[PDB]
DNA sequence: ACGGGTAAGCAGTCCGCG
DNA sequence: GCGGACTGCTTACC
């Protein structure tokens, strides 16, 4: 037995012992408990000398505790004594780390994680699983050990009697009179018809006995399927028998109980849950204008609605065979959707480094205090007490003010991972502060005047000086977790080149029936692929088109994830629940990356007046916390339209003017400043981003700023890769908002792609032809979309009180017209909600309407709120005014003048 | 309780203004 | 009868 080693599942405490379900050396799934004997520790005299040192060398003693709530009235009793109690508090986390004391290397496919969805017919509208009213009638559960989706079904129940269903009908197409399964999981259902719910139910518990999960998931799982199959079994069986869900017996139920509710959080013990839509939230980087399933997966994967007739309420009753193929496909869409994204992959990874519950992976509070407890076991420290503090507004970073105005060239520089670098290059950490020093205003360390901080520790403009000689916890823990983005952000940006080799090779394809190749996408095309490539096929090359994408979405997911956790340990020393909370570290940060922009914002003003030859004119037209933007028309001026063949031409000259002059340049500049503050090692590692401007010959504008944060540009190469056709890199307008109809978005877009690629003309042209058609475009295409919060609190006898948001005034009026019947959805406090505003006397008695985004509206309203909406309004609010943002500031119109030759 | 600050633009109210 | 300054709210950007 030359192998594995043993490594934990789950971990609990119930009182003075430890529930583990584990992975022994066999692979076998076990569960032990355990009388954990934690250790916390005090200080003692300079004399009672030992192994544990706090991590500021004041010495420590150990104490034996003969259990876990014996050690927790010790840290009581200290308190009441008034003296630090330090030590890792947190038991099970200690238990982990003294159990796995090494790098754990954990197999998944061993891991059991369960996807589950249910359905619950009510004809009550929405079933609250606080009461758990309405019969359970469907549940799908999907087991990646087994790998099969497990159907429970019930035939029978009060709301209707109903056939088996057909694996057979499921498989064929729609248009045969199916419902489209996918076949690659019609040989992996096992299905299971039933009597009624009791006996559908005990089977389910003694399915879940056998079949544990670990790991589960789902879409809404916490919030629905989970607390409505536990608080029903509770009515139907006895808590006793819904104990059984946990495989420890142990659940808890925190009440949490809205303004008027009865909404409760419900606890396994023993079972990590990751829902899925709070990892989507979390580690996508989107927000949508609606998070249901149906809509994400559309967005995710590109697959149809999924659609059917009457409402989903009397649905069991009418085509029974769909309700229940539409509840198989909605756990493989889970399914489908983690495969692209892979954030349950993201989750064990994160959470086997810090040593934590997976679930804690929602917290990057826990994951560093974890993270940062294993790496001072380590050398025997012992890590503080956590303290109350209060909160305290802190400064952050700094944002340049721009001129509005077009930009014909521009080229940007960032800066790689900066408050990180920033922590790393100053050495900032809970225990290598030094002192302080007499600090004079920020601009006189920007224009390196004031006298140099120190010269023996290493300086942030904030006041603070660190021990430059020794290693900080923090500082190393963070090194280690930013190598593991640079490798995936590489993989990622391999992926990304190598996708733009493809989609140019799209234009020669070659008339032949061929399948597509075999690479390994994250690595650099060598030279006989993309030989091979310009020979192949539209079919062939679009699944690799496809397959790429996959692989770098694939890296993105770790890498930017990545860049999230280190990013938010710089976060947690702002946060006063984070042991090592501290203003004097947080601000180091900030004021730090203050400088360091502002400082490479005058030198690189300074060397592009020298070089152009010009004197004292500004180069830096914007810059947000680590970015600069550079206008680059002096530069091309230079040449001129001489000797530039193509738009690829001053692209490739520029790419080569910034890795050749520029960046040497600004190496040489934050040299300097590292030379200055006197810091440990020098990371300010600026290179360049973007680079954009008009095709060759155009009329269009290459770019526009209309303040702070809003900025289009048209962009040929991003961080290395070249665009087969320019890309749009727009932050911040209102194409980018996802409270923006997105008929509107599309159309903004394609009027600042018009302004910048092809002049005013192009624009103007466009823009009539968006007036005239504009009203025939569906009402979901052209609503707005907003939050809906604190809707209770804007009530005031169903109609607008003082101060009420336009769409929170939207809802009332919603409420108003569905009033009485249940048959109609709910707007639900804390979801979003679609808008649109109404023309004068209307039958709703007000000037907008909302209801709950990634639903068409009832039909009860829909044909009378379609021919009261206010179009005219629509367009001049949410098209128009953007629009003159847009042009005022670039200097142009999208409606031709007056003449004055009329 | 359970990463951070910065900043934009929309709408509502309350006030000054022949 | 309406514009602007302030404020609450939403949603972008690092
Ligand atoms: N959620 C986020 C995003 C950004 N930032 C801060 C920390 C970043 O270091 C700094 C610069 O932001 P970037 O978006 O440019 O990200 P990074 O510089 O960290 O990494 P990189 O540009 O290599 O992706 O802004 C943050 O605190 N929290
Ligand atoms: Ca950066
Ligand atoms: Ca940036
Ligand atoms: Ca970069």
């Amino acid at each position: 037995h030359g192998s594995m080693k043993e490594f934990y599942l789950t971990v609990e405490q119930i009182g003075d012992s430890i529930f583990e379900r584990y992975i022994d050396s066999n692979g076998r799934e076990r569960t032990r408990e355990v009388e954990y004997k934690p250790s916390l520790f005090a200080h003692c005299p300079e004399s009672q000398a030992t192994k544990y040192f706090d991590i500021y060398g004041k010495p420590c003693t150990r104490k034996l505790f003969a259990n876990m709530r014996d050690a927790s009235q010790w840290i009581k009793r200290m308190e009441d004594i008034g003296l630090e109690a330090l030590g890792m508090d947190d038991f099970k986390l200690a238990y982990l780390s003294d159990t796995y004391n090494y790098e754990i290397k954990y197999d998944h496919t061993k891991i059991r994680v369960a996807n589950f969805d249910i359905e619950v017919t009510s004809p009550d509208g929405f079933p609250e699983p606080s009461q758990a009213k309405h019969p359970i009638d469907a549940i799908t559960h999907y087991d990646s050990i087994d790998d099969r989706f497990y159907v429970f079904d019930l035939l029978n129940s009060p709301y209707g009697n109903v056939e088996e269903w057909s694996i057979e009908i499921a498989a064929k197409l729609q248009e045969q009179g199916g419902d489209e399964v996918p076949s690659e999981i019609i040989d992996k259902i096992i299905y299971m018809p039933f009597d009624n719910e009791k006996e559908l139910l005990m089977e389910y518990l003694n399915f879940w006995q056998q079949k544990t999960p670990v790991i589960l998931t789902g879409w809404n799982v916490e919030s629905f399927a989970i607390p409505y199959v536990y608080n029903r079994i509770k009515n139907i069986f006895g808590e006793s028998t819904a104990k059984r869900l946990s495989p420890h017996r142990k659940t808890r139920v925190k009440v949490i109980e809205n303004m008027y509710g009865s909404r409760e959080i419900i606890t396994l013990f023993g079972i990590s849950v990751l829902d899925y839509i709070d990892l989507y939230k979390k580690f996508s980087f989107t927000n949508q204008p609606s998070y249901s399933l149906d809509y994400i997966s559309e967005f995710e994967l590109n697959v149809g609605k999924l659609k059917y007739d009457g409402p989903i309420s009397k649905l069991r009753e009418s085509n029974h065979q769909r309700y229940i193929s539409y509840n198989i496909i909605a756990v493989y869409r889970v399914l489908q959707i983690d495969a692209k994204r892979q954030f349950i992959n993201l989750s064990l990874d994160m959470g086997y480094y810090a040593k934590i519950q997976i679930q804690s992976v929602f917290s990057p509070i826990k994951t560093w205090d974890a993270i940062i407890f294993n790496s001072l076991k380590e050398q025997n420290k012992v890590i503080p007490q956590g303290r109350s503090h209060p909160v305290q507004p802190y400064p952050g970073a700094f944002v340049k003010e721009p001129i509005p105005n077009r930009y014909k060239y521009v080229m940007s520089f960032d800066l790689t991972s900066l408050y990180p670098s920033i922590i790393r290059q100053v050495n900032i950490s809970p225990e290598t502060i030094a002192g302080t020093f007499k600090v004079a205003p920020l601009h006189d360390y920007i224009n390196a005047v004031a006298e140099r901080p120190s010269d023996v520790y290493s300086c942030s403009p904030n006041g603070m000086m660190y021990y430059k000689d020794r290693d900080g916890v923090v500082p190393t823990e963070i090194t280690k977790v930013f190598n593991q983005r640079k490798e995936h952000k590489g993989y990622m940006l391999a992926a990304q080149r190598n996708g733009e080799i493809i989609k140019e090779a799209l234009h020669n394809p070659n008339l032949s029936v061929d399948e597509p190749l075999d690479v390994d996408y994250r690595f650099d095309f060598s030279d006989e692929i993309k030989e091979k490539i310009k020979k192949l096929s539209a079919k062939s090359l679009n699944e690799m088109l496809f397959r790429a994408q996959r692989t770098e979405v694939a890296g993105m997911t770790a890498q930017i994830n990545r860049k999230l956790l280190i990013n938010s340990l710089y976060g947690a020393l702002g946060n006063v629940w984070f042991r090592y909370y501290d203003l004097r570290n947080a601000t180091a940060i900030t004021t730090f990356g203050q400088m360091a922009l502002q400082w490479i914002e005058r030198k690189v003003n300074e060397y592009l007046n020298e070089v152009c030859g010009t004197e004292g004119e500004a180069f830096v037209l914007y810059g947000d916390t680590d970015s600069i933007y550079v206008s680059a028309d002096k530069i091309i001026d230079k040449v001129g339209e001489s000797k530039f063949r193509d738009t690829n031409h001053w692209v490739d000259f520029l790419d080569k003017f910034a890795r050749e002059r520029m960046e040497p340049a600004i190496d040489r500049g934050f040299r300097e400043m590292c030379e200055y503050m006197n810091n440990k090692q020098h990371l300010m590692f600026m290179d360049r981003e973007a680079i954009a401007g008009p095709p060759l010959g155009s009329k269009g504008i290459g770019g526009f700023w209309t303040g702070k944060k809003r900025y289009a540009l048209n962009v040929w190469d991003m961080e290395g890769t070249r665009y087969a056709e320019p890309k749009l890199k727009i932050m911040g307008l209102e194409t980018q908002k996802s409270s923006t109809p997105k008929a509107v978005q599309k159309a903004l877009k394609e009027c600042i792609r018009r302004m910048l690629q092809e002049g005013e003309e192009s624009l103007q042209e466009y823009f009539k032809e968006f007036e005239k058609e504009f009203r025939q475009l569906n009402y979901i295409s052209i609503a707005s979309v907003s939050s809906a919060n604190n809707i209770a609190k804007y009530d005031v006898g169903g109609f607008p009180g003082p101060k009420c948001p336009f769409h929170i005034r939207g809802i009332l009026t919603y409420n108003r017209a569905i009033k009485g019947n249940i048959d109609a959805p709910q707007v639900v406090e804390g979801e979003k909600v679609y808008v649109l505003p109404l023309r004068e006397g209307n039958p709703f008695g007000d000037k907008c309407i909302a209801w709950p985004s990634g639903t068409e509206i009832t039909d009860l309203i829909k044909d009378d709120v379609l021919h009261w909406m206010d179009y005219t309004v629509l367009l001049e609010k949410t098209f128009i005014k953007p629009l003159e943002g847009f042009t005022s500031a670039a200097k142009l119109d999208y409606e031709k003048k007056a003449s004055l030759f009329d």
